[PDB]
């Protein structure tokens, strides 16, 4: 599951795009068909999200959890495009977005009644 | 800590069962006392949950964090049990359930004031 | 993004003292300024906070995320540090105190439109 974290006042009328352009660079990205992935949004109150001091109100963190199994550039490819496609399609500026890649190996993932290094 | 995420209205009604079973398949497959474990439950408003598109309301996704050291199939046991403690005692159904487990190395961890490279 | 739990009854008045005391161990531990990581808090209802039952309703848990790169020495400071700290400074028992570092090769990180090997 990815979850994509934000102050609620700016990250809240925002879910439904957010979400349209993680399903897109996912499959643009890394082959995954549109909808394959859970997506979860977490908005903030104020007084619990101290992003850092140099960054705006639109402050986003995006946890990406995989499979391992990717190359370094295919990670780094999608890192990019989600940027590229939240500052051209929602205005937020790449210096409000952070993102991270979490991997765990496929034996570790569960789905479907199967671990992952058993999916075929 | 373990976290458990799902809807909030399929979770909340089901939060103690879950917690039995997790402490159960710990227990049982792992070794972990009934309870040694933290365990959360975060019950996402339905605007905030962007399941797989072919998956239902009851979508339930598992957070697992333990340190690092146990086998390849003592991690597959693990999820293995979850998937069918969930069916039997909760009629979640497998298909329903995505888990995963992370694992980080023992000095990574801090519990009772040790890291966990010196516990005991 | 480093994330603090906790009981919302004990962690709502703490959020302040907590996020200095966080700032603080990473600046003495890591060399970070403080406000270069974002803290989060989450304020829980007892009903969705099994922790551990032998443990109190002060159970606080950290998670920080790091990207990979530094010594084990100093990861292990870290934690040390953020223990004394709640405890002296918060009066949060150590025992009450989870804590797990996760590190992310720099390539798995990305801020102000870079990767983090980058
Ligand atoms: N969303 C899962 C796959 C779920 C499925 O195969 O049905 C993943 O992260 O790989
Ligand atoms: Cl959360």
């Amino acid at each position: 599951m990815i979850t994509v974290f934000g102050l609620k006042s700016k990250l809240a009328p925002r879910r439904e795009k957010l979400a349209e352009v993680i399903y897109n660079s996912l499959h643009l990205g890394l082959d995954i068909p549109k909808g394959k992935h859970a997506i979860r949004f977490l908005c903030l109150e104020k007084e619990d999200f101290y992003y850092p001091f140099d960054r705006s109100d639109d402050y986003t963190v995006i946890e990406i959890n995989l499979m391992a199994g990717r190359m370094e550039g295919t990670k780094k490819r999608l890192i990019k495009m989600l940027f590229s496609e939240l500052e051209y399609k929602l205005g937020i500026r790449a210096h409000d977005v952070e993102i991270t890649i979490k991997e765990q190996p496929a034996h570790c993932w569960g789905f479907r009644g199967m671990t992952g290094d058993e999916a075929r």
